[PDB]
């Protein structure tokens, strides 16, 4: 006998691939949990039946009536929590404080959408600003609306967050009337898996609104067309390969990338160690590497200091991270558990000794033992803390991203903003999805800011006047738009109503005023 | 020997490409005009310049600031029309009117962009919607902003508009601070090349804002990275080339396309012939068929009329179409130009034979004697008027398009039951993507829920009617303060819808801070 075969739900059936499957494995004990395949599925009908049959089927509701859909979808998750910890436990190795941000992150960004969504009204179409006379005696017009895009919404996600990362994306395509399939990566599949059998078993969306794969992502993309929508989540890598396919190139669907970022926080200079600042800039370096073991695409990744500031911002670190305990989640003492894999735990230890070839390693409690796991067993490493004294000619540095608990500081000369030398730094990460920078002085903040909003998606200020109140350097608001430039991968998502362009097609409509008028009657957008 | 060598502008200088350089021809006469090379350039250092030194100085500028300098090439341009009317002439063989179209069109557009700018201030970054609340105490808020993307806007810009494609793009790109380098379609690369010239002469822009190539396009993507903007208009083959450059699919640059589009005309239930509507969607579809010999990617290739109208249509089109007269520009008496060349000429003439192995030809004027023109040396094709019967089973209906004087009607089944037009928009979903549909009708409300049919499909849906028969803006021309592109065929591109084409010029970020910091930007 072996472990459950997670079924695929295509075509408005739950049919499972054929062959024996992949395991997915618990990456602390080594257990193995279920397993996933697509061999076999008709990815024709499984395409076809999603873009005709959900996609008439949702554009027929209106957004109100889709957001009422997304609510109900809220309560149900809200319901299962319990089952779903259980399997985040298992199968990703994170504590529940850490649990938490995929699952209970995944359920708050659903819930918003599903309440800016009854904002949006009881229409099939969204008004894009406002009409404009195109005649002197203003009988001629023009109104752009948006309609929803006649395909399909295909989400290639990565393995960090396989509730978030589902609905992310799936509340605002649904919203939106954009049928959704999903393929979550393969390792941490389970929970996207058991999310998407709770909602289809409850039957609140329309058949052929949701549909999962998992498994080889092979044939998927060849039965992408030109009013289909994919976004992907992952590598630079994967992302490039992606876009050189047929889908893309030849019929010109729309694609969305978040990828590889090489995430900055800044030490502004008036934040020495005598300051608030200091502390916060100390608490959130931390944070962001412990939290997921580091597994956040925002996470920090480099951290910029004043020449003045570095030995004291080491030690301040070195002090916070030894609190950080490492081990088995289920142990209430353990403050951050594993990786979410074997494989993944080789390339982060592969990734710090690569660093260490450049930096000097000035924090790393890998001889600790762990809690409740086995080292041998467990994909656990501990926090390493690289200083890297030269950034400026450093070969690694500004390139080389260790996915895992693992940061590098570096002073920058003190100069004008006295952090030009910092925003220039942080520019060499080649676009990212995120700076956050720290100052006692607010007013100091947002030219600083601007300074940096070119080159990163967002732009998060830590000061002491909102130390109860910043929502985290790596957590990303659903209302702020999430993406970032160049390596980043050029996206956008998020940002509330932002998010809604990408599922539709903008177009103008030019017409007499009584035309003009009974199209917007058809329209609606929030005040 | 010789025709003029037009000279590249790159890294802030004047120079010629090397070689004997590839000769552009006047379409009708076929005297030999200029020559054009980009050969033995370095690219490496005119992309460089254009980013570093061009972008540096352009987002030194305010957006008020910039604006103004658009505002002088205006009045520069305009100063300069009879140098360009003569070059559109002589290069394009177009009348008059149609070269208006390219000339006063693109300088129209400037100008707009030009106000818009004003009203943006004196400010080098923009703030998209308003300030969030992230914190129940409002301590912690959000602001989105819009910042110049730190590289070079690079335009690869279609042969039949040489002005406006330029303006078009250049328009938003320079007044969001991002450096130009145009590279205009080599056959008509003529009135780009003059018009750079004479704005790079003028001193108004800094040094490496503004750049021209032309001739091979050899190189150039080469010199793309990963926060250049690159706008192509044209074919879909050649789209599809440009889309698998490792600049896109490997350094992520962004990429506009605007290609190939069977943009309909739907002639509505209630149209008859006796009505108002009826001659407004014949004149309609004669004027886009005619105008630059049909060489705009918005012309209407397709009409759809009803079942009961087709035969009073195909009628009322060949009344028409009889009168449009075909030959020299320079006489008066023509209404319509050449082709931009004998090639093209050729293309058409191929793309008319391919049609008719499927259509029945319902109107061809090609016997008509032109008009101080030799019909051997020139690239004069006549009005073609296809009649597809069995719109449904059609295979080159949708899917085969004619860059010339050349469009089909088709009739359609109205529905009698509960839009009439129903039928009409599944046949024009048939393009698999437009830039444009029109819309025909005597009644306004019909035609504003006809109109939201349409919209998934085409980028633009344009509704005449006798309420608006003196000031509807026309099926074909693109007013700038509405969104030119379309899905699918056409490209999925987006440009132009004032305010809205700022975006491919910037990005976009998130400022997540003290509620203080937010407040002043
Ligand atoms: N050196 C390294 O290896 C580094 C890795 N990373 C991290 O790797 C993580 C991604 O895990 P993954 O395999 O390892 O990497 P990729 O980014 O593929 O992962 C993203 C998703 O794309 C899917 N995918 C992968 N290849 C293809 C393909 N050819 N066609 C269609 N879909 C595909 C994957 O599915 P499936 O998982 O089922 O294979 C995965 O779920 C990313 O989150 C990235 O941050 C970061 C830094 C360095
Ligand atoms: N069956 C037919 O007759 C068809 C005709 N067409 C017509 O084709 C017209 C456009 O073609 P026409 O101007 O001859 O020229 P083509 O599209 O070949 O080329 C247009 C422009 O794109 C450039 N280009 C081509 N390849 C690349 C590349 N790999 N990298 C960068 N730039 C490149 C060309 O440069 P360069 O100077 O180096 O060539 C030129 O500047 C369309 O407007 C349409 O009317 C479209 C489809 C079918």
């Amino acid at each position: 006998h072996m472990t459950e075969l997670l079924k695929n739900h295509v075509a408005g059936q739950w049919i499972a691939g054929t062959g024996a499957g992949i395991t997915l494995t618990d990456p602390v004990t080594g257990v193995a949990l279920v397993r996933v395949s697509s061999e076999g599925l008709d990815l024709a009908r499984a395409f076809s039946f999603a873009r005709e049959d959900g996609g008439a089927a949702l554009r027929a509701l209106t957004y109100a009536q889709r957001a009422a859909r997304l609510a109900d979808i809220v309560k149900l998750l809200q319901a299962k929590r319990g089952d779903y910890y259980a399997i985040a436990t298992a199968n990703s190795g994170t504590t529940r404080n850490d649990s938490a941000v995929d699952i209970d992150g995944g359920i708050f960004t659903l819930s918003y959408y599903a309440k800016l969504g009854a904002s949006l009204g009881e229409v099939h179409a969204l008004r894009d600003g406002s009409a404009e006379s195109l005649s002197k005696d203003r009988s001629f017009s023009a109104q752009h609306v948006l309609s929803p895009t006649r395909g399909v919404a295909l989400f290639i996600n990565a393995f960090n967050f396989p509730s978030w990362g589902l609905w992310e994306k799936a509340a605002p395509a649904l919203l939106s009337g954009v049928p959704v399939i999903v393929k979550p990566a393969t390792a941490t599949a389970w929970l996207t898996q058991r999310m998407v059998a709770d909602v289809v078993d409850a039957g609140i969306l329309p058949p052929g609104a949701l549909s999962i794969i998992c498994g080889s992502s092979a044939g998927l993309l060849d039965q992408i067309r030109s009013f289909d929508v994919v976004s992907f989540t992952g590598s630079a890598d994967t992302a490039a390969t992606l876009r050189a396919h047929p889908a893309f190139v030849q019929r010109g669907a729309r694609l969305n990338v978040e990828a590889d970022s090489l995430n900055s926080a800044i030490l502004c200079a008036d934040a020495t160690p005598d300051t608030p600042a200091f502390d916060l800039f100390i608490k959130e370096v931390v944070r962001e590497m412990t939290v997921k073991s580091g597994q956040k695409c925002t996470a920090i990744r480099r951290a910029f200091v004043p020449e003045a500031a570095l030995e004291p911002v080491l030690e301040a670190l070195k002090a916070k991270l030894a609190k950080i305990t490492v081990g088995n989640p289920r142990n209430d003492a353990v403050r951050m558990g594993s990786l979410v894999s074997r494989e993944q735990y080789e390339n982060v230890l592969a990734g710090i000794a690569a660093l260490r070839e450049e930096a000097v390693l000035a924090y790393d409690s890998s001889a600790v033992p762990l809690i409740d796991a086995d080292a041998n067993i467990a994909a656990c490493v501990a926090p390493h803390l690289f200083v890297v004294n030269d950034p400026d000619n450093a070969t690694l540095l500004h390139d080389v991203e260790v996915f895992g608990p693992v940061a590098s500081v570096a002073p920058y000369r003190v100069t004008a903003l006295p952090e030009a030398h910092a925003v220039a730094l942080a520019r060499r990460g080649q676009g990212s999805l995120v700076a956050s920078i720290y100052s006692n002085d607010d007013a100091h903040l947002g030219r600083l800011a601007l300074e940096l909003a070119d080159s990163h998606g967002r732009v998060h200020a830590i000061s002491p006047s909102v130390q109860h109140s910043q929502t985290g350097h790596g957590n990303v608001m659903p209302m702020s738009l999430h993406g970032g430039p160049g390596r980043a991968g050029g996206g956008e998502e998020l940002g509330g109503l932002r998010a809604l362009a990408f599922y539709h097609r903008r177009s103008a409509i030019q017409a007499a005023s009584a035309a003009i008028g009974t199209l917007t009657q058809a329209t609606h957008w929030p005040a």
